[PDB]
């Protein structure tokens, strides 16, 4: 499951119990990638059958180069994030939204969420970040968004969690957490 487009294809007359938006890591294929993303989608779908899963695609090509921009990805990538949260609130304003991101995707998701206002932000009930490349700069959180709704998985052995921009093997541990603890956290915020 590397590509998921359940929000872009879904009908506003069949809104689900929840919507998951996910941003993948640098170099990862499709719009979910092949590590943390499918594990989180699977974890969550095992607790909530009626769910739409949506990867962040469009301009987000998961390029290595974009990590070196302020906030850890490009503005066009952040804007695509924002567009998807807005589309969730237009189609399905009474449905809870949860979000996830891995590595560069975690930067994308943290920035997007920090710039939403009002009713679009309120609809976002939880966010799980894995290998958060802005962990130092943002002190383990998402600016302008409550800490009770945020769960950060940053292994102490993962270089990106202490400011060093390389692709690490820490996904091998994050996929276990995505399927378990992170899926439960997001389930609980949805419920």
């Amino acid at each position: 499951g590397a590509i998921e487009n359940g929000l872009e294809s879904g009908s506003a007359n069949a809104c689900p119990d929840a919507i998951l938006i996910f941003a993948r890591g640098s170099t990862e294929p499709g719009n979910m990638g092949i590590t943390v993303g499918p594990a989180l989608a699977n974890g969550l779908e095992s607790h909530i059958r009626n769910i739409w899963i949506q990867g962040v695609g469009g301009p987000y090509d998961a390029a290595l180069a974009t990590n070196f921009l302020p906030r850890g990805t490009s503005q066009a990538n952040i804007d695509e994030g924002k567009r998807l949260f807005a589309l969730a609130n237009q189609k399905c304003p009474n449905t809870p939204v949860v979000a996830g991101g891995y590595s560069q995707g975690a930067a994308l998701i943290a920035a997007a969420v920090s710039e939403l206002s009002g009713a679009v932000k309120e609809q976002v009930k939880g966010v799980a970040l894995f290998g958060y490349t802005q962990n130092l700069q943002n002190r383990g959180g998402i600016p302008n968004y409550p800490r009770e709704r945020t769960k950060v998985f940053c292994n102490v052995g993962d270089a990106v969690c202490t400011g060093t921009l390389i692709i690490t093997p820490a996904h091998l541990s994050y996929t276990i957490e995505a399927r378990g603890e992170a899926a439960r956290f997001l389930r609980d915020r949805i419920r």
